[PDB]
């Protein structure tokens, strides 16, 4: 069934470095539309990954395809780093405006979420005149040297490549699942905030910290959301010490959580700096750092620019992509379908006790599998068999951190397919319970 | 004059929203559409392109094979990240790049989006393969704007100011200047002198045996189209291999036929890099890059040490396959060599008549025409180069400057001889015009 | 009483940088002996600080004075960095032998605890081929760029001097007083070991960590001892991952804790690397890093040396200093006088509820002062009052961390004097409770 | 032969316990006692000290006033830390040092234990005062063995190997070499060439406006007794003062009369430092050091940014007070100046008869005699230098080498003319004896 796919992968493994791919299964995609992937052997699948939340508006949206094709006929590329073009001008202004909050904003383009997160460091340091950056354990911010240092989701992002960027301090992110007996959401918030302050009470001067960077919901961490009160404490801590408050919206923005921006899951928080990428241009490489105007004015050329950033085709694909999110009401749909999928997985959890935790905000969720509900011991083996059963039954899903099923379908996903995919996962759970699935390095 | 009104207005609006640090400004050129070496602005004016979007447009604007590849690919799959799964344009391209890279040792590839991220990877791969931390790169260099690649760079102080500390364990060395030499020095003197400067850190505080790699532009772009002497490069290459130091090259600006060979390092005798970076022209300006390295080196890391969600995007992969096909079947490597020897002669003739031209440097349709206040002092004359680019722009030619006083000559490799001759004549005219004070002219350039 | 002191201090202030002294009171010491200090105004005091535990054998001990005098007549200095002298030869050998545990050891001399801690970093990195160093929040390791990066007890050891040494990670030290309601010592041990592991489970590879450096009892932190269990877990974690286990015995060695080395308060822990200073030469500038032999052979000259380290006068003084420790049995005497002083402090806590915590291990202690025994809000104002009283009644004592009284008198302090000092401290509490004490920057 | 038995046994026992990286080895000299310029070993052999414990014994070994200050202070108080409290000998010295420092601008002082830690303080104070991060130091320099000062250094690869990453944001520049020059170069050509190298990092990746200080040895010690030319120093001093860069000097080795002025920076016209490190001879080899800077620089930090338990030890402080009085009362500064000019002639005369002497450098009783295999190639001759110090040791003279091939001449400043001439005759004989192959030889030296 995967004869061609397997032959092409075996060839690719001779020429394409293994560090450039987290492998799960032999899926070679030929074409796709909406939430449907078709492989080179003719197998069809429903996509519950959306190329890691880059395909929020669905694969090959008619509108995005046309913008791409039309723009490519006029100009494939002229660098905004030297000169200008219209899609770029129009996009940079539109992004300045749809970013959360009311303060005047400016924008700088990149190619990837990585480089936008490097930008956040640059802009925070330059505006504050301070050097230290605080970021979170469990985070993923990119694979360039700045954003990679801020990250804490894989040891292979640190092994053999150091020394890393200096003056970076990692603090732990609130885990509302593996908690101490009898802890409320209040306790968790306060205990993690207390851990947050320890470096500041010892070796890290708050008056020399340029900024704090946070995923309002951690993606690669395992779809973990900060509690409301935790986040308001951090936010407040930052404004009281003149530390910029920065958000990474690259994974969780553009409607993934059922609001436009995942920071809007929290009350009245306007970031000083934010990174955007992934779904921005429907998987075409474009990113943006968007900060308050006075922060963005603290650097002079050429501190931060890329030859191919704000590519006019990418830009056109992005304008059409933002229009699909508005015109098809994808933010609201994500909230709705997400509430629905939440209820469906909680019901499955009544019948499959390998499901320890159901986290979901919009059509973005982490379904954490454990060996026993009270030890909460991770059971990656179970998760791997679930995704293997899924793949063999027309559903593409992967894991985070070994034992968490990752749920991030295109937001356009028809209800019919959503229900088919959910039924396969229910079936998978039963199969794995029954010993009916068996199995190099898989996943994180 | 009264011909740039729409452009001026759109720019004044853009500047309210788009950070000033994101653009090196020259003139009010807003491109509407383009083809070949011809740009058409939003005001309907037409220009001959002598920049090729900073060497990203080697096959010319909107090549119909590249357009075609983009549109057809987009119809099937806009994206699926090769960081998790696979697609055919990316598989075919990675393989092809491993084979067409310089030399015969087997290679592997890792994709990025930018020349910046590929140079970050060179750091990664070198350190992991060698187990050593120090990186040596050059004064005058440009490697990118991510923290690794930006630290390696040495072409603008605005790439260091207010954003440090930068990446540790990097050392800069001077790049050979063959124009501003000491009186009497030969090419051999220059080579030896700059090799002696290369060795000074290694003879004091920098252990050769803890140095992972030396990264070098075979010809420096942002530095001002400066080529290392043959013998210099041989000594550095030799030194690297006597010490277990990887020899790495940046072919982002000067690869893919720009110098009149496929790769800039092929201007030198029998140098095979361990690691190289590619970008820019790779996919005709679509965002795609690669680090190409020897197979053992590229095997030194495990995932996810280096990957990006949108790197090796299939639309960009398809555009790149089409771009590399065009380069071969249109013979762009050879055309760049032939037209370049021709451009060099035309500029040397111009230098006989216009004493402000201190140095003509050209390898392929890749040149730096360095302007100076006096042939003997060689004092840079930025003001004159700024004047020449303003004159050129006003007569339908788009050209910019490097390091203040150097005219950057990098037109698409497809440039028709008709247009190349029109553009060279306009520059000839510009020199005369500037001599006679006809041209007038906040921060322009580097 | 302090006419001459103040005129002298006033002049010094014009010429000696204020960063170079943590200020408490106008004490200008003219001479001393044992535990008795006499100022230039002829006032007399009892020494409860021992020059930050640098004078364990008491001031101007007759045998150390003689060593100094006699050596200075033969050779004031010849640098062992180029050549050799006998007092240095003899001391290095003796130090290699009296270090804890029985693995063969070698030694390098420095001038300060600070530089011995820089050496720990060098030797750990060199022996392991790894770069990362873990140290603790609340730690104090020194004032040279390496040791100072590792430290975690004053924001003024980081402010304005960065960037600091890279590849250093700080972890939380187990606080056995401000705990969560219900916690045993077992819970504390495991909670703080769980914090220890978090960086190694996110961004810090255990296999690239060269060493963990720990004060067995933290001094500048407030005389905080690590629980036995937490320490066995860290100790084990390092052996399992090839991380070197290193201890700082600069403040807490040489009998301060009632055993020879503070690490001997724990069961069967032989360190890979250790720093020594302070009391080693009676406050004469001398330090050593002592490591397992194979660790110390990982470097070639001149990786770690100083012109004036292992100065022969300093080495003579140290040899004599060590002999007094043995022949006056100060190790035993510290343990006895400390169990005694502990009960005297527990007694005072009965009558003075402002005493929230009594921590004592040998004649080494911290007496923590609070505003309430349940809130445990620190009362810095109280502790400043207590020490200002003590001073005005012939007792030299200082505060750690604002609110913690520091009890570290020379180990040879006579029982008569100890009781004299303790009674002044008793009077001090009552006087402060009755508002009978009134009082820029003081202490930490 | 048969004279070194006790020494050999002792060193052989020492090597089992004392780490090999703590000593640069030359020969089996184990000192029992010394006085003035006379060392006596444990075997009862006698020698003339031409090293002064690396310029730490300027006033001679066991000077009676220094020995007396040590004894007398020890009976009153061996230590009370100035980091917490005060004592009279530290107070007096802190003030004398602020006053005897070069230039008229008011100064403050902070005490350390070692020249290393004083250079670490230079880094901190410079960063703190300017609010800038970058430090510029020299290739060939030695500043110390603590992470800050060690990162500044550039005289041995074993100061960087296996212990990095080092301190970030440090840049090394080359120190002017007036011996191995290009044909025809005057001292003006050297000064300008080395300044042009100084400027290259500031013209590429290092913003002058983000550079906190330059740290320079006025005469390099471990680099081989190399003195910057006057004009090179003026250009650096100038450049610093035009950009808000602190100008900092290390006087640890070359201070306190060694050069035949009180401070080596006084060999230059009208240069006052912002910061200087002092150590070594300060307290006659007892562990004491100071950072001395302009008042306002020293006020840029709050406690405890820079302090040490045993810094400003009262015993070391009294030794230092006595040491400085001896320097003044015995006219040691002028004596180094006079005996220096005399020693220079002598060596210059030896050069005529022994052509292996390639270069004679001398400023005070402070010289490097550089041995080469040929006058025109200037190829280092380590072998010859090592043979000379072995001849020398055998005939009652203790001298060592710098950089392989450079004889280090740094006797106590109080050395009597008869001993000086005794030791100079031995060296004259050494040369001739090595020319005849009469001398035989782990790693020796640097
Ligand atoms: C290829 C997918 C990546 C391994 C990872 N996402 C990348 C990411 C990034 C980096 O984005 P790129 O540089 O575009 O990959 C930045 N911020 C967050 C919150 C991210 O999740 C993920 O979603 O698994
Ligand atoms: C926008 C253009 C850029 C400022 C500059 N070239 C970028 C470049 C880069 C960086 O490539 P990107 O990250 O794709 O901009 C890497 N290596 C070399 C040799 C380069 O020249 C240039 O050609 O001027
Ligand atoms: C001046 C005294 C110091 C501020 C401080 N102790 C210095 C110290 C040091 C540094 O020793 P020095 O470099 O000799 O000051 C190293 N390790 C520990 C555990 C230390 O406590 C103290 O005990 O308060
Ligand atoms: C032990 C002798 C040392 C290897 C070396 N000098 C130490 C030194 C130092 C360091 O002094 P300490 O840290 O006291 O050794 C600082 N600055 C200069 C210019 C120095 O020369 C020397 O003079 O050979």
């Amino acid at each position: 069934k995967l004869d061609k796919a397997s032959k092409l992968i075996d060839e690719e493994n001779k020429y394409y470095a293994r560090s450039a791919r987290i492998n799960y299964y032999n899926l070679v995609i030929d074409h796709a539309h909406g939430a449907t992937l078709v492989d080179v052997d003719g197998n069809k699948y429903i996509d519950l990954l959306a190329s890691a939340s880059a395909i929020n508006v669905g694969h090959t949206h008619e509108k995005v395809v046309k913008a791409i094709a039309d723009q490519a006929q006029k100009l494939i590329h002229y660098t905004p780093a030297y000169f200008h073009h219209v899609p770029g001008m129009e996009l940079s202004e539109k992004l300045a405006k749809i970013a959360p909050g009311n303060s005047p904003k400016m924008v700088s383009f990149g190619n990837s979420g990585s480089d936008a997160n490097d930008a956040i460091i640059k802009f925070a340091r330059a505006y504050t005149g301070r050097q230290y950056i605080v970021s979170y354990m469990g985070s993923y911010h990119g694979s360039t040297y700045g954003s990679q240092t801020l990250s804490g989701s894989s040891l292979n992002m640190t092994r053999k490549i150091g020394p890393m960027l200096p003056s970076v301090v990692h603090v732990p992110y609130p885990d509302s699942y593996r908690t101490y007996p009898g802890e409320t959401e209040h306790d968790v918030s306060l205990r993690y905030f207390n851990e947050f302050k320890k470096p500041f009470e010892s070796f890290l001067p708050a008056d020399e910290t340029a900024c704090v960077l946070i995923e309002p919901i951690q993606g690669d961490g395992g779809i973990i959301k900060a509690p409301e009160e935790y986040m308001q404490l951090v936010y407040k801590f930052c404004h009281e010490h003149g530390i910029l408050f920065a958000i990474d919206e690259v994974n969780q923005g553009l409607g993934r959580t059922g609001k436009m921006w995942a920071i809007q899951q929290f009350k009245d928080i306007e970031p000083d700096l934010m990174s955007v990428g992934k779904s921005l241009a429907s998987g075409m490489p474009l990113s943006a750092v968007i900060g308050k105007k006075e922060v963005m004015q603290s650097l002079d050329a050429p501190a931060h620019l890329f030859t191919t950033a704000g590519n006019p085709v990418c830009s056109a694909a992005s304008l059409a992509t933002l229009d699909v999110i508005e015109y098809e009401g994808l933010v609201e749909k994500s909230a709705t379908d997400g509430a629905y999928a939440k209820q469906r997985f909680l019901e499955m959890q009544q019948r499959h006790p390998m499901i320890g935790d159901v986290r979901m905000w919009g059509l973005n969720g982490g379904i954490e599998l454990v060996k026993d509900p009270k030890t909460k011991e991770p059971d990656s083996d179970a998760a791997t068999k679930v995704i293997y059963y899924a793949f063999a039954h027309g559903v593409v899903i992967i894991t985070l951190a070994g034992n968490i099923l990752r749920f991030q379908p295109p937001l356009v996903i028809p209800r019919e397919q959503l229900d088919q995919a959910l039924q396969v996962l229910d079936d998978a759970f039963t199969a794995v319970e029954n010993g009916e699935v068996t199995i190099g390095k898989i996943g994180w």
